[PDB]
């Protein structure tokens, strides 16, 4: 048995095809489709879920709603069959706490339950070769139980997320409990102490005012690099980058341009922080100049020069510029909050890498290939560089899984 799609994740961004696909089901017919997902109970980045974490986007750039709004999927129609709907309005808000964008995912992922395989990650994908020429796809995944699993698909989409982004320095302390990426936050900090934070993105913030917050006990540190934490850039003029029409503008540029747009926009989702935030963590400084008791530090211009491991704690030679000085402290654990890389040839996708193109994505977000490779592959979230600043976020999932949906129903017939 055969399957004509099959796709690594089953995150946002592959739910959100999940949905265009069933659309067009009706058109012109239904395929048989499986996406396959890590997590054994699917939270949205679940070890981030922090108390109050602000979706960064409007709620109306949901899963549908760009494209259709009259699906059963919208966050409208999830508050509605959930009977907040009136509720949510007297909210006024447009950014729900993520945890409640969480329960609207899964609650559209349980409309899925047939298509949707969890608790099994996909370890590598290999060709099935018939004359030379890859018929078909194998994919081998492995479960939670620690059994792998081999199944066979015409199609393949690759939606994954990104994977943590670890300074040089910190990788000699890979396995070390007393240093972890943001990522697996809450996962860690279930195990008095000085945390330090290294980063001055929102994950960042987010950590600090959650260790604010939620832990008296603790006394935080933000080392920055950079000088300041920068506002996120949401105005209209700007917001316009994560318009759908967008994409097609960004594609057609010649390289150069496109990284100088991704230049003079960067500021509107990597290495800032949401004005209100900001705010927030400014306020907690000031008032301990005013209280005069300095739990925490804003160590801006900081980089690590040297991490290592101790008995005591964590060692950490910081570099001041503009002191030029430096020191060293110590701290009970460190936060890395530096982000995340997507980088789309993983060992998962080698067996493959005769046959994939130098051409960068299509503007269909199909891989191109060998004239060996009549399978079709796809990714989402791989080609900020092509697509714009919309690839990696919410921004554009209604329309580009039109987009993608219409290619492999045209592929497959
Ligand atoms: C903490 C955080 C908050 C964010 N908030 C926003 C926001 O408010 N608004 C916005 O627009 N964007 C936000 N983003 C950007 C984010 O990338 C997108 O919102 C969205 O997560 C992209 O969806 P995705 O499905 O492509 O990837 P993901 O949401 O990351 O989905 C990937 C899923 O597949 C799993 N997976 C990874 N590798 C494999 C594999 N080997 N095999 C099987 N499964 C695998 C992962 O565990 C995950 O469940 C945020 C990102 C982070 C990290
Ligand atoms: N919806 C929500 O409430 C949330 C949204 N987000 C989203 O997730 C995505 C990524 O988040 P986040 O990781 O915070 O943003 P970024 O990945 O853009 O921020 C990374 C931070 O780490 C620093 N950094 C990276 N490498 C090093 C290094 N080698 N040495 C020192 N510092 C380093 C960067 O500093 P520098 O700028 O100097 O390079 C930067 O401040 C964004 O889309 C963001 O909006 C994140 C959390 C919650
Ligand atoms: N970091 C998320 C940015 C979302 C963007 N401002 C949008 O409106 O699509």
């Amino acid at each position: 048995v055969v399957h004509d799609l099959i796709g690594v994740g089953f995150g946002p961004s592959n739910i959100a095809l999940a949905i265009a696909l069933q659309e067009r089901a009706q058109a012109q017919g239904a395929l048989e489709v499986l996406f396959l997902d890590k997590q054994g109970d699917y939270r949205w980045h679940g070890n981030t879920l922090v108390s109050q974490s602000e979706l960064q986007i409007s709620f109306l750039k949901d899963l549908v709603s760009l494209r259709n709004p009259t699906s059963p999927y919208s966050f409208v129609n999830y508050l509605h069959k959930h009977d907040r709907l009136v509720d949510f309005i007297n909210l006024g808000t447009f950014y729900p706490c993520r945890m409640e964008f969480n329960d609207y995912l899964r609650w559209v992922a349980s409309h899925f339950q047939e298509q949707s395989r969890y608790g099994e990650e996909v370890l590598r994908i290999e060709p099935m070769l018939s004359a030379g020429q890859v018929e078909a796809l194998r994919v081998i995944s492995r479960n939670a139980d620690g059994e792998e699993l081999v199944r066979t698909t015409r199609a393949l989409v690759v939606s994954p997320g990104g994977t943590p982004r670890i300074p040089q320095v910190f990788r000699a302390l890979k396995g070390d409990g007393r240093v972890f990426h943001h990522s697996q936050y809450l996962e860690h900090m279930a195990k008095p102490m000085k945390i330090a934070i290294i980063g001055g993105g929102q994950s960042a913030a987010e950590a600090f005012i959650d260790l604010n917050d939620s832990y008296p006990s603790v006394q935080a540190d933000m080392i920055l690099r950079a000088s300041a934490l920068k506002p996120a850039d949401d105005s209209p003029f700007v917001n316009e980058v994560f318009a759908p029409k967008f994409t097609d503008l960004i594609y057609s540029r010649e390289h150069a341009e496109r990284e100088r747009l991704l230049r003079e926009y960067h500021n509107t989702n990597y290495s800032v922080v949401d004005t209100d935030l900001i705010e927030r963590i400014y306020g907690v400084f000031y008032r301990q100049k005013v209280s005069g008791i300095p739990r925490h530090a804003f160590r801006c211009m900081t980089t690590v020069e040297r991490a290592t491991a101790t008995a005591q704690g964590i060692e950490l030679a910081l570099r001041d510029a503009g002191s030029g000085e430096l020191s060293v402290e110590t701290y009970d654990a460190v936060i890395l909050a530096t982000g995340y890389e997507r980088q789309l040839h993983r060992q998962l996708l080698e067996p493959l890498a005769e046959y994939l193109g130098d051409h960068e994505i299509g503007r269909d977000y199909r891989l191109q290939t060998d004239e060996r490779c009549k399978v079709a592959i796809y990714a989402q979230g791989f080609s900020q560089a092509s697509h714009g600043l919309s690839d990696t976020l919410l921004s554009v999932l209604p329309v580009r899984a039109e987009e993608i949906s219409g290619s492999l129903y045209q592929h497959l017939k």
